[PDB]
């Protein structure tokens, strides 16, 4: 299967492993992962985290021809399992200094689930992109401004976390993937940049 090839020790995930719009796997509902976590799944998660790290390494990304990404879900690499990886980076300050800490959030979540959320919604002012989608769909991708997520880490320990801002946006984008949902599904087709008081607009800069 695909996962088998992906977990090969010397295998590096590249755009060649990312299925695109059209493959039915993107629209399927990923299956939960068995507990305790089996080797295959844990290794896949690490491969996913490593992919993200490589994508955010300007030289490496440039060498491998990768698109900088801040998250990835198993289905995107043709594995219909509820496994997602997030790597949300901090940005430089107003003065131009590099962030004190490269990442704001780094985690591989297994069987993640949204338990509660804010009444307010939120969308990145610049819209969203997806490496599984080879085209641009402009508009505000409407998501919950804040969410509480329950998931199991690679150790197999259950966690419950409160996310907001950029972290909340990224996690929902990834969770959408394991439910067969693509970002443009959350863009108001009749008015892509529709706004409402309850809709917070996030500027990353
Ligand atoms: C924001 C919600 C999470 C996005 C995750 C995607 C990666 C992905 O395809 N996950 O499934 C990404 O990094 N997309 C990028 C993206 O949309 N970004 C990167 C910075 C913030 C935002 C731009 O508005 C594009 C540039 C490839
Ligand atoms: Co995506």
């Amino acid at each position: 299967s695909a996962q088998d090839k992906l977990i090969k020790p010397s295998h590096l995930i590249t755009m060649d492993d990312i299925i695109r719009e059209g493959n039915p796997t993107l629209r399927a509902v990923a299956k939960e992962v068995s507990l305790p976590l089996c080797d295959e799944d844990i290794l896949l998660g690490e491969k996913m985290m490593q992919f993200l790290k490589h994508s955010q390494d300007p030289v490496m990304a440039e060498k491998l021809g990768l698109r900088a990404g801040v998250g990835l879900a198993a289905p995107q690499i043709d594995v219909s399992k509820r496994i997602i990886a997030v790597l949300v980076p901090n940005l430089p300050d107003k003065e131009g200094n590099p962030p004190k800490e490269a990442y704001s959030w780094q985690e591989v979540l297994y069987n993640p689930k949204i338990v509660s959320h804010s009444v307010q919604d939120a969308a990145l002012s610049d819209g969203e992109g997806c490496l599984s989608v080879d085209r641009v769909v402009e508009g505000y991708v409407v998501r919950h401004a804040r969410v509480t997520v329950d998931y199991y880490d690679k150790e197999g320990q259950q966690h419950r976390i409160k996310l907001k801002g950029y972290n909340a946006i990224v996690v929902q984008h990834e969770i959408d993937h394991i439910n067969g949902v693509l970002f443009y599904d959350r863009i108001n087709a009749k008015n892509p940049f529709e706004t409402k008081e309850e809709l917070l607009i996030l500027d990353l800069e």
